[PDB]
């Protein structure tokens, strides 16, 4: 089983995709936790050459996407032919909010990519975690990071369009506290989890 | 002016791409000489991470392009703006011979993604320095380097389907010594260099 969080920074899908992982665990299923980029030794030198390094958009879509086909064939692909609950904390849908709404990329050429990266692996559930950015950056303030407003609500924006036409994309309200917002994931999770 | 030499390990065209950068720069051109993968910051990080680590061929094609993209924005475009002669030891063609026809990816895809990381940019001649494997092989030796033989007999079919196929590629004789395969290059060039 594959579950995807997706988000912008500050719409608590770190700290979601935790609280699912321990939830499920205990329950008795065999769960996997990773974050991208990252989650393999090759990954996160790939990470550290992104947060490092002044990158055009496009190289940085490349490196991405590099860390993803890593994950996937190293771990993913493994873990969920030993039938594991594989969690993401981001995956495909934030690359196109990112790169395409964002930074203005092509959003069929990023979804083609996409799919190479991952052999047409799709999740059988992804969690958006819409929040308004205002409430984000709040968040972000009291970690003292700070990221662009004016980029944040292209990227908003891009993932409530992808929502309506990207099936098994259920939107969760994240500007509500860490309790709402767990057992609105948990009903999200019924149908495709007894 | 962009000119790619395109071909095989074996196929001097490292010694061959040194050679023209040194007869174009004493006859008065700004020449640039870059090698694929590399030529920038990032993209000999990367350069070291292909050689060294085991990768999946997907990984592989992607951190390619990642260098590729990171040359065209930073060196090459703006070369190629203030009009110096840009000469590549290997291009786009040697990723699709490579990692299509040697290792199996869809060829149209590899051409999508190499427009992508080039913005479009093309070179204005391209030198396949075609050799036959055994040949090839024969050279690596000599500096006690050892490729597939099986492989590589795929690709060099094909870098010369691509030679027919693709505009602007001139196939230069590789298995001549080194003289005749530089005189070869320079009646090759005639056309870009009038």
């Amino acid at each position: 089983m594959l579950i995807a969080f997706e988000g912008i920074d500050g719409s608590g899908k770190t700290t979601q995709a935790k609280k699912l992982y321990e939830y499920l665990k205990q329950k008795g299923y065999f769960v996997s936790l990773y974050r991208e980029p990252g989650g393999t030794k090759v990954g996160e030198v790939l990470r550290e050459i992104l947060l490092t390094e002044e990158l055009d958009e496009r190289t940085e879509l490349l490196l991405f996407e590099a860390s993803r086909s890593k994950l996937i064939e190293e771990k993913i692909i493994p873990d969920l032919k030993r039938d594991k609950v594989v969690i993401l904390d981001r995956f495909v849908l934030s690359t196109i909010a990112y790169q395409g709404y964002g930074k203005g990329l092509d959003v069929e050429f990023i979804k083609n990519l996409n799919e190479f990266a991952t052999r047409g692996v799709k999740p059988d559930i992804t969690l958006l975690l819409d929040i308004p950015v205002d409430i984000a950056l709040r968040r972000l303030k009291e970690k003292n990071e700070f990221e662009n407003k004016e980029f944040l609500e292209k990227v908003r924006k891009g993932f409530l369009e992808l929502a309506k036409e990207e099936e098994n994309v259920v939107v969760i309200d994240a500007s509500g506290e860490e309790e709402e917002v767990f057992k609105e994931i948990l009903r999200a999770l019924s149908g495709v989890l007894r």
